[PDB]
């Protein structure tokens, strides 16, 4: 059904049509430059004008203006369509899930004389992601990651999302000591990560991709023919959220094996958004098409070697010769009923090791819905309770919290 | 093949290895032994000595095998067990799971040592399992973890036969003599057995 939002929007024919917003940093963070790219569409004309400023709070902290036309690119000139604007901000507050220090960037399309023709705004958080020496760091220092994968779910509105539940799950999260989130396994409402953004907390975005039911899981990752189908569930995403300072890692999707289109669209990421690490647990969980050994349900100590994907313990996996990677779990500790058994285990390892860097619990909340037997009684149900055929029982309710959002 | 330096008693332990002027010494001590040795096939890793800290000379030293003969690999613990001068992580008494995070020169858990950032070198514990008399408790923990690491690759166990002396009571009966039983003093008594088969060759 239509399950997300419906609105209508008018644009003037001369407009912004996209912006993207880039953060640079010196060696101590003590100095930083905002870089944001402009794009128009409409009739180009020589008094059209661009300024992006940018607010901490009710502070105008920097600001610029350009005509549009970018730098000279490649043999046949540059962009007549596109400016881009650097701002340079000395001692930034820096955003992180421990403060979640924001700023505030509008854009501007105006003329020469002054008149406002179209703005656009954005929540800024400066950061820097990357892996270095093996290590995933946040503004240079090594991140632990308190993850839980998060479904779309509501007992009685199904998958349609509203503010109010999703406040109550962040609030939830950040009282019991999480800072991040894996949207599993597709991109969010936007509201979301504008949640996200403000109250401080780490997200892996991820494409809507998974085959798992496919044999093998590959038959159509690995085919040229779904490769734009797939393409355009990558891009489409990156183009929509590759502004939001809460997103941290990129993922490919979830549970499609390992095949050629994987690795291409790795490749267009780590191309149009070198600011993210990308992962995918596809195939093995250590092939070309992640940045980080991200594996499903390995163990701490006891080896599962399955032929050609095996799940080696956490701690062997980091000493294979020739991995150097980061390992952060994309589930573990199935909270299936009573359940999270050994988890202590868990986190020993991945305060002893520093290349372990934490995971995401599977997971966030039980996927029961409600029915009314014959008084009108609610009552949580599971799989074949609708009379749906073959089904999978209780495996939805995976939950730390019930569907209500009561604790386990 | 080990090299004849060892300066543990000096403070700090590398107060002669990273001093140019013993360089010749110490030279002397690898070099020939390289030259006497290097047409051994059983010898397939030369030592540049035991705990003597990590100087200078020690990599020159390293270096200096490296050229002339790149058919054997060359460790050494001194230092840390992972300086640049070994080509092995060689700890002693590095332990399985249990770290030992002592200043500067920590022993890290075996299995930790191997994911060190930017650390790829296989591990073979150059001492472990100290068989000081009734002893070798924990000898299956090494071995699992030897057979579930590839880069684990074995150790060396600390050793291999009891250093005692025979000495003659009131009637000629012999009996086993340790550390101060000279009038030796000051000494470290019975720290010089520490071997799986007795002085005799009877095992432990
Ligand atoms: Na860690
Ligand atoms: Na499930
Ligand atoms: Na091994
Ligand atoms: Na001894």
């Amino acid at each position: 059904g239509i399950f997300r939002d419906v609105s209508l929007l008018h644009k003037p024919t001369t407009q912004i049509s996209d912006f993207h917003v880039a953060t640079r940093f010196n060696d101590d963070f003590s100095r930083a430059v905002l870089e944001a790219e402009v794009q128009m569409c409409g009739e180009l004309r020589d008094y059209l004008r661009v300024t992006v400023s940018l607010w901490q709070g009710e502070t105008q902290v920097a600001s610029g203006t350009a005509p549009f036309g970018g730098e000279i690119i490649d043999e046949r000139g540059g962009y007549a369509d596109r400016v881009t604007l650097r701002l340079n901000v000395e001692n930034p507050k820096l955003w992180s899930a421990e403060i979640p220090n924001l700023y505030r960037a509008v854009v501007e399309l105006h003329t020469a004389d002054g008149t406002l023709i179209e703005a656009e705004a954005c929540d800024v958080g400066f950061r820097e992601v990357r892996i270095e020496n093996g290590l995933l760091l946040l503004n240079g220092k090594p991140l632990l990651i308190r993850g839980v994968n998060r479904h779309e779910h509501h007992p009685l509105h199904g998958q349609v999302m509203d503010e109010q539940t999703m406040v109550q799950d962040i609030l939830l999260m950040k009282q019991n000591n999480f800072n991040a989130v894996r949207c599993s396994h597709y991109p969010n409402h936007p509201l979301w990560y504008t949640l996200c953004d403000r109250y401080g907390l780490y997200v892996v975005d991820e494409a809507n991709i998974e085959t798992h039911g496919m044999v093998p899981m590959n038959r159509l990752t690995d085919d040229p023919r779904w490769l734009p189908a797939m393409s355009e569930r990558v891009t489409r995403m990156v183009q929509r959220d590759r502004n939001h300072p809460s997103v941290i890692i990129w993922s490919l999707g979830n549970e499609s094996g390992h095949g050629a289109n994987h690795d291409a669209l790795y490749r267009w990421i780590k191309s149009v958004d070198p600011s993210r690490p990308v992962q995918y647990e596809g195939g093995g969980a250590d092939t070309t098409a992640t940045d980080i050994i991200c594996p499903m349900y390995a163990r701490v100590d006891e080896d599962q070697p399955f032929p050609a994907v095996p799940k080696w313990s956490i701690k062997k996996w980091l000493s294979l010769p020739g991995e150097t990677r980061p390992l952060i779990l994309c589930e573990y500790a199935h909270a299936m009923g009573n359940s999270l058994g050994g988890f202590a285990k868990y986190w020993q390892a991945f305060r002893q090791y520093p290349r372990l860097q934490g995971g995401f619990v599977w997971d966030w909340v039980d996927q029961s819905l409600i029915k009314y037997d014959e008084n009108g009684n609610p009552w949580s149900a599971y799989g074949g309770d609708f009379g749906d055929t073959p089904n999978d029982r209780q495996f939805c309710m995976n939950g730390l919290v019930f569907a209500d959002r009561t604790p386990h």
